[PDB]
């Protein structure tokens, strides 16, 4: 049948850009089609509102849900997405004319790209919420070679801009869309072991716990980190898993946190694996690098922290039960 409901616009062309309110003061009513094709209506409603925006960037979103009408199908085609339930009330729903989700992203990675100094910071910084106050950005943005973005603005960056990159990079792990896409973006789990040998513990400590949310998402993204990790030896001709060794070290002092840390991903990517040669390969890895060593020398210590004492405990009884 036919529909009516209300229409504002709003203005995100810039991402980046401060909070805008839904520009159209009191917002005018529309009386749509329900059975024809909401692209050959939009024009009305840009129309409607003057609304300062390309028609060719133009979508349309829902107020109450923030879902995003497919542009090429009717309203009731897709109906399937309680919006009726204003109209089956004598009340008018409202809609939202606002820049596609991949315009956005469009302009998220160019300004990425393109940006140095106070802006870049201020981008990089910004992304986290971007990404929380818009989360249908998150599939546009990992099938837009976003990831590849971050790595490649991020690889040669200062602590602080690496430090923006990760928390946006986590606040995208907490959605599906955004965890598959880091699972198929190899580079990104190669740069996140690669930022364990960093000298900055933020991003140690950040890396670290992205890895973890990483491993414990699925007993899959255990085999993925493992290949990060050899192909990251395989570059830089270094051994594999010397970055969290290191780290085991307590090069810059006691942090027992960082250990636990390290240690609690290195027993659930162990845990993961399905068969012993896989585990072999990586404990006769850190076995040679001087784990062995190591662990007793935090367990003949009474200063061990409580937590790493379980860890370590948890390492060398995993050890026993596939030795026999």
């Amino acid at each position: 049948s036919v529909v009516t409901v209300r229409v504002q616009y709003l203005e995100d062309t810039d991402p980046f850009a401060s909070a805008n309110f839904p520009e159209p003061r009191r917002a005018p009513t529309c009386s749509l089609d329900g059975a024809l094709p909401l692209g050959a209506q939009i024009p009305a409603v840009h129309r409607l509102l003057g609304a300062p925006l390309k028609l060719e960037d133009s979508a349309l979103q829902v107020s109450p849900s923030g879902y995003y009408l497919d542009t090429e199908l009717s309203l009731e085609e897709q109906r399937e997405m309680g919006f009726y339930e204003e109209i089956s009330k004598g009340r008018k729903p409202t809609l939202i004319l606002r820049t596609q989700l991949s315009v956005r992203v469009n302009a998220i990675l160019e300004k990425l790209y393109s940006s140095s100094g106070p802006e870049l910071r201020r981008s990089l910084f910004s992304l986290k919420q971007i990404f929380q106050e818009d989360k249908d950005l998150v599939p546009e943005f990992v099938h837009s070679e976003g990831l590849s973005c971050l790595i490649r603005v991020g690889a040669a960056a200062d602590h602080n801009y690496q430090s923006y990159i990760l928390r946006a990079l986590g606040q995208l792990m907490l959605f599906v869309d955004g965890m598959l896409g880091v699972v198929a973006h190899s580079d990104t789990i190669q740069w996140l072991y690669t930022l364990c040998a960093s000298l900055s513990r933020l991003v140690v400590k950040t890396a670290l716990k992205l890895l973890l949310v990483f491993v414990e998402y699925s007993e899959n993204n255990a085999p993925l980190f493992i290949r990060a990790v050899n192909s990251v030896a395989s570059t830089t001709g270094a051994p594999p898993w010397a970055n969290l060794v290191s780290i085991l070290e307590e090069k810059n002092g006691a942090d027992p946190e960082l250990l636990v840390y390290t240690v609690t991903l290195i027993n659930k990517t162990l845990a993961a694996l399905p068969d012993q040669d896989s585990f072999y390969d990586v404990t006769d890895a850190l076995e040679q690098q001087g784990m062995e060593a190591l662990v007793q020398r935090h367990l003949g210590t009474a200063g061990t922290d409580v937590d790493l004492r379980t860890q370590l405990v948890l390492y060398e009884n995993a050890l026993k039960l596939e030795d026999g």
